[PDB]
């Protein structure tokens, strides 16, 4: 076929009941991910190409960076809960990876100051209980689908995307390659 499992894509053996849609998984920390974000723009390439009534969810992960990475997925249990995941994404990708200026929890919370969020509603939101159950959807669904690297992305809990088997000659056609295979794979 044109699509065939084991190259643009792999199935999962063990698919997992009631997943997003769509479900990607990243790391501040994570190299790829940066480029994915700020170079490719993967999510939004993708989102322009799925059917509708079709809903993209984006989860941080917890195994690199160690005790910070954690912290980032908090950070992002607040970005989540706030909506403001588009002002915080890219001062966050070079905070960590370009300017290497975050450090610590404090200056993860410096980069939502200077995005305009409040203190008083950061660290309100950064201590809820809907923040800790936000973080533990990001936790389970990790686990739900045996993740052990970053970026991924998930179809309907049973497809994950391939990217090694696609030509990388070109950024543009890349993209759109892994793009139509989401879509594809949506229409499974």
């Amino acid at each position: 076929a044109q699509y065939e499992d084991g190259k643009q894509y792999t199935t999962l053996e063990k698919p997992v009941a009631g997943a997003p849609q769509v479900l990607e998984f990243f790391s501040f920390f994570c190299p790829h991910c940066y480029q994915f974000e700020e170079v490719l723009h993967i999510s939004d390439n993708v989102k322009k190409k799925l059917p509708e009534g079709v809903k993209m969810t984006k989860y941080h992960v917890n195994f690199m960076g160690g005790d910070l990475g954690k912290d980032l997925t908090q950070a992002w249990a607040v970005a989540m809960a706030l909506g403001v995941e588009d002002k915080v994404t890219v001062p966050l990708f070079e905070g960590v990876q370009k300017t290497q200026t975050i450090r610590s929890a404090s200056d993860i919370r410096d980069v939502f100051i200077n995005a305009g969020i409040k203190g008083e509603e950061y660290d309100a939101a950064w201590n809820s209980f809907v923040v800790k159950s936000l973080v533990a959807q990001q936790e389970k669904a990790a686990a739900d689908v045996q993740l052990r690297g970053v970026p991924a992305m998930f179809v309907n809990g049973k497809y994950q995307l391939n990217p090694q088997g696609m030509d990388t000659s070109n950024m543009d056609v890349f993209v759109q390659q892994y793009a139509d295979t989401v879509k594809y794979l949506s229409e499974k």
